[PDB]
């Protein structure tokens, strides 16, 4: 076989499902990020979600995150590669991602079209099946969101995953987006682990996904906080919890703010250890050798390491045959 | 596995001398870098050489993109100091639609070199490139500061042998040497005459006035930015660029391709420096990466104008590099 | 995985009514046919429309060359007959920047089909494809002969449920019929208006005066090209096309796509015939391939100029599909 | 592995070495030849040649040469492919082949410039040298040629070699291009097989390749002359010949006559047959057929039927280590 294209999500969940590990989904929004994530992943020979947040678009440039993944898939044909879009706040904005190429999407119905507005289930169904028909008939794959409120319940996941059967499913746990998770290390009571154990068994054929899992390393916060950062007492969900949470049916854990810290960290550092350094290419590889033992150390303490040449990939042409 | 439409580096230039005017090289070396070169020339609506120097997919996927996404600006690809002839062929075979085979350094990229050699390997990658279309800057005379261990004579070149190297390999652009050197630190002063020989370009000019001339080293070192950096951390010494005035002058004296990289680092370095103590909470990288691109772009911006290059990107009707062979023959 | 450089049909066909001319749609079948249309279209400077009836990595490459060979050609790149949305949807992602959503005809792409079905896949189909900007052509009314088992009705569009499935769908394009069918036999005798209804066009344009017509089965079927068939060892009856005048015609009522391909296969039969029997000796294929090319390109260059679409790919400046988004919402 | 590359010819007439077999070369020249070979290497599954005449890049565009080429990569990843310059008449031209990204270039030193004069022993080495430098850097392959005067000398073959090391000589040993070939079944006095023999014993490790070699089926030359074509008593090289002369280290075979007639032939024969058709797709899909069955005639009667999946490709840029 060969991986020269990409492979669908649903594919490699179905693969972690089988062989009970999780998948971590990484945010590409440039070339050194898109380089850590493969390196890490050739180093652990592991297959690799890459996701291009909403704003990524217009960060980058349609043409250049397409370009990107296509360079990745030359420089490392061995390793299977979902390309999704994560956060999508219209069926509008899946179409796009599927005419550009991506081989999973994410319609965030949870949201309005505006990004931040909480929306009755009705209208959360209805652009959820909305996208799931356009991208089914394409043979690429759909996550989709159910609750914001902030605490998901078992029925109405059970419910709507029956009217739209997504590939895939956030849920809200207690998990929120950036550095400032927790004001203590979570227990129980702020990060509901069990929750996702009743969720699971009530759908235990169903990929559950979890939105903000950086578990923000104190390490890199103190390194910050010594060369110029100043990051207050903040905390994420430590690497223990998530484990356990993917023998629960865990298989895509979004990690972007643990990049985003270990990027910000390598650079001050190295600016202050070398004030006369003016290559950017003198720190930027100093960004991505620490995003990609980040990447590593999911990719391993998630199971992912050694999978990549275990899956023979199947086209999104023939992922049509799956759905219809 | 794919395809790019550049313009030759010959068109480029014929284009620059029929209208006065020279063309600031920059080098790819990231998304944001690229955009950055391609957002000014876009505002500016200039032509465009972007330089690699000799992973491999990814700068050729950089490219592609930036094509895709200006499809409207015409695009030399250009393969930068090239230390032989194989190296350069493969160049070939990937796509540049230019070449720069530097005869003055041995394959060692280091050792300078006789006359002979350089004409030699010249030649050779001379014959290859132009059999495809493809355009060769060559170089007589080795770069290095004339303050500053090579002979004073070889790091100037002089009129006489820059005929006879042009005669012997008749090159789609030639570098010269004037004095200025690879990096931040060209200049202990604002050069003069005695450092900086925009003379001798003058002279050399007036021999070939029909040859295009290229400056390497030419980062005007913007000491603004020598500033920021030095106010927000960084530790950067009292030195000097090469003047935007005088690669002014020096295109009215036949220059029409200026090498510009160290400018892009330094804009880059500070723009960094600055937001991070400006902002020491933010740590998204995207954040102050935005303003690398922002002052990159200027840097870019400023050049494009101030050389002449602005207006002509739609001036430009391309010329396949299959079209670019009768031009030889 | 690779990347074209269309325009949308919805752009194309806006230009079309802006300069009062049409373009004819020529499908893609392989290198020849390929070539006919692009030199064609290069020799008259037209842009392009390029069907593709619902290997695939054939007509994508096919398309590919063609825009490298012309990158001064507009071309648009349309889905013909999609007989469901999820046949549109996969044409989308595969690139296409122009689909046809025939709601005129079911799933089976043969049973006629009511309204309500009609407008439903149809509103399916532009809802998706605008979201990309990428155009949809729709068809209420059947194609079919009106001498020869469909319903008068069925055949020939009215003009109240145009008004009405215009309204309810905004396509970019609607495929209309009024006589015509696919094939060489579209008509026992020179088509008048009681078989070829071109005041149903004028009575359909003066209803809907901004919206694009499409006309299928619109080969002329040109007699002289049925006399070389039969004179060099072909057989086919005494039949009839489209005449080119009543098209024009058509276009100064709101045709501004004309599908032809009979035309096309009948000037390929006819070139080869001829030669084979003219050089019985020649067995080398190219030698009347060669000959396909021609008289193919000749036909299309006949209808480029008769339809008014020489001389305008130049002044067209392409719209990405991604800036033709803004346009829907 | 993935075959989204080209892989060099000289690997593939190393692998035709090793296991004793040949490789006929077939021109493309439209979609529907590039069809019949690639439907022919699958239905065999063996590796392939395709060339380009010298005309080739006129007759159908320089893009779309390389497109067909993707194309056929792309329809069938498991088949190797090398793509082969076939009589290129100067240094100039095959540079301009290895630029549209051929991985096998032909420097015809035989004869000039002009494509028709015999040339002097010294010309034919400088040009075949010059294209060797320019090719070997790269990792594309090299054919020369050495004999018009019209046979091949051991002698000139074992000095012509050491002066260039080309991957691969062509010889001549009386055949020659198009179907008049002979007047008479070819016997040892017209088809110098024994001067094959002594050639390779004199170089057992240097590839020969034969050109003009088409067999010209009788059977082809009667359908034709039935159906309004006339062609003459003329005969080819037969089968079994060429099966000796692979014994003895031929490995590239020229074909490109059988395929024209068995083209001609089909659409002949079903344009009588069917006077009323006129849709050319009806009979160009009858010569993909004919083709189709003269390819999978030579890679089973050749040996090269079963070798595609033996293949581990090695790129064009590992083959530069092999020359330098
Ligand atoms: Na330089
Ligand atoms: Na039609």
């Amino acid at each position: 076989h060969h991986h020269m294209a990409l492979i669908s999500m649903r594919q490699l969940l179905d693969h972690a499902a089988e062989h009970n590990y999780g998948v971590p989904a990484f945010n590409v929004n440039n070339l050194e990020q898109m380089r850590a994530i493969m390196l890490a992943a050739d180093a652990t020979n592991s297959p690799v979600i890459v996701q291009a947040s909403a704003g990524a678009r217009k960060y980058a440039g349609a043409p250049f995150l397409r370009h990107l993944i296509l360079a990745a898939i030359e420089e490392w044909p061995h390793i299977p590669v979902v390309m999704h879009q994560d956060h999508g706040t219209s069926p509008d904005v899946c179409q796009r991602s599927i005419q550009l190429g991506f081989s999973s999407v994410m319609m965030d119905g949870s949201l309005g079209a505006d990004g931040k507005t909480p929306t009755t289930y009705d209208y959360n169904v209805d652009v959820t099946r909305q996208v799931v028909a356009m991208a089914h008939a394409c043979g690429v794959s759909v996550e989709g969101e159910i609750g914001c409120q902030l605490l998901t319940s078992v029925e109405e996941a059970k419910q709507f995953v029956a009217d739209t059967n997504v590939d895939a499913l956030a849920i809200a746990v207690g998990t929120s987006h950036g550095a400032y998770k927790f004001t203590r290390p979570p227990t129980g009571d702020i990060l509901a682990i069990d929750r996702i154990k009743e969720i699971h068994a009530a759908l235990p054929n169903t990929h559950l996904v979890m939105h903000g899992s950086s578990s923000v390393p104190q390490e890199w916060l103190k390194v910050i906080n010594e060369f110029g950062g100043n990051i207050g007492e903040t905390y994420g969900v430590p690497v223990e919890q998530l484990v356990e949470a993917i023998k629960h049916g865990v298989r895509k854990i979004n990690i972007d703010t643990d990049l985003r810290l270990a990027s910000t960290g390598a650079i001050r550092r190295f600016m202050a250890e070398n004030p006369a350094e003016f290559d950017p290419r003198k720190y930027f590889a100093k960004t991505v050798d620490s995003m990609k033992q980040i990447c590593i150390d999911r990719y391993e303490a998630f199971g992912t390491a050694g999978n990549a040449d275990k899956i023979r990939p199947i086209s999104l042409e023939k992922m049509v045959d799956r759905y219809k």
